[PDB]
């Protein structure tokens, strides 16, 4: 019998206690330990006397914000921004998102990193951003990930009158990349042309994983909580907010029913002024859907996206990928589903240089209160340093 075992876990960079985790763990129990306060307790003070000095000192060798220059800012949620940023000793173009760890504890909403960290850090996919680095300080977490010059679909979009031999590619592209998530074993619940991003070569990866979950042996979730951006929500996630409800990855192919209606018809299928109007037509989507007489859309392409609206019991896409890729409206010239990703996308980027931010718009003081007890505003934040 063995600590062979015990060793196996420390070395594996999947494992929740690998040694990066543990310093995260002895840093953020002195971050939330270091009060005047709390000092009054013995315990507190004589176990910050041995290892104050020394997780200053790891701290200083760790990874930093000051290691990287701010280039420009390129997005901004409601949690933090997005910055490209230029790595000072490597010279290599990141684009780094901030997570302020004040307004995640405020807003309740602390965990929902874990998925997305997992996925960028180790899917080793062409179709998922790749994190190449994670680290925090006492303010924020930070994900260094590949930057995606030809910025999002809502950007693309919004600059072109789109075909539909351009939305069959882009279409095809979102159908694989969600197929390769979903082989993770993880339903994406959160798909809209925000979250897919083109890189150098015109081409799509998927951004953003924060409404992720596993599913299943099965192949389920049970989730008693709607989740994601309304106009793209499958009305199985938004019936289930009342409880116990019970779906698989076909709420994914409803979005993107929702994403292929947008690109050829110009407006989401169930636009409306509020967000109880947008939930409200969701729900009767049999009665709701409808494409305006003009918007001249071909009978394929029309049959595709009311094949994903529908229930989720007859969605195209219940009985596998298999039936979506046999759809003809993928028919074409250009590209079969291997090779896809390595023919020349509809609208390849003109890029200046390696920090040419073009396809992405311009943008445009906050401290937890200082304890009395023990908070620990810091242990929900133990284990997301990652080194590539």
């Amino acid at each position: 019998s063995r600590q062979r075992k015990l060793e196996a876990l420390i070395r594996d960079p999947r494992s929740p206690i690998n040694v990066e985790s543990l310093l995260d763990g002895l840093n953020s129990l002195v971050l939330d330990l270091d009060f005047p306060a709390l000092r009054k307790n013995k315990n507190i003070d004589n176990f910050l006397n041995r290892y104050e000095k020394i997780v200053k000192k790891i701290r200083g060798l760790q990874m930093k914000a000051e290691d990287y220059d701010v280039v420009k800012v390129i997005g901004r949620g409601a949690f933090g921004e997005v910055q490209l940023v230029r790595h000072k000793a490597s010279q290599k173009v990141y684009a780094m998102k901030l997570l302020s760890k004040f307004e995640m504890i405020k807003r309740s909403d602390s965990a929902f990193f874990w998925e997305e960290r997992d996925i960028m850090a180790f899917a080793n996919s062409p179709w998922v951003v790749q994190l190449f680095y994670a680290f925090q300080d006492d303010r924020y977490l930070y994900m260094v990930m590949e930057y995606m010059p030809g910025g999002d679909l809502v950007n693309l979009m919004s600059n072109y009158d789109v075909p539909e031999k351009w939305a069959k590619f882009y279409t095809a592209e979102v159908v694989l990349a969600l197929d390769a998530i979903h082989s993770m074993g993880l339903i994406h619940r959160d798909v809209k042309p925000d979250n897919m991003l083109l890189d150098k070569h015109g081409h799509l990866k998927l951004a953003d994983f924060g409404t992720c979950m596993k599913m299943d042996e099965t192949g389920m979730v049970h989730c008693d909580t709607a989740v994601g951006t309304p106009d793209y929500i499958s009305p199985e996630v938004l019936k289930s907010q009342g409880g116990d409800g019970f779906y698989g990855r076909e709420c994914d192919w409803w979005s993107v029913g929702v994403f292929l209606y947008e690109m050829l018809v110009g407006d989401t299928p169930f636009y409306a002024d509020s967000l109880v109007g947008t939930y409200s037509k969701i729900m009767d989507h049999k009665n709701s859907l409808c494409f305006p007489e003009d918007a001249e859309i071909s009978k394929h392409a029309k049959n595709l996206i009311c094949a994903f609206l529908t229930d989720r019991e007859v969605r195209l896409g219940r009985n596998g990928v298999e039936e979506i890729r046999q759809h003809p409206f993928f028919k074409n010239d250009q590209w079969h589903w291997d090779n896809i990703r390595e023919t020349a996308a509809p609208v390849v980027p003109e890029l200046s240089s390696d920090i040419d931010s073009s396809n992405f718009d311009d943008i445009e003081v906050e401290t937890f209160p200082i304890p009395k007890a023990f908070v620990g505003n810091q242990l929900p934040f133990i284990g997301f340093t990652y080194y590539r």
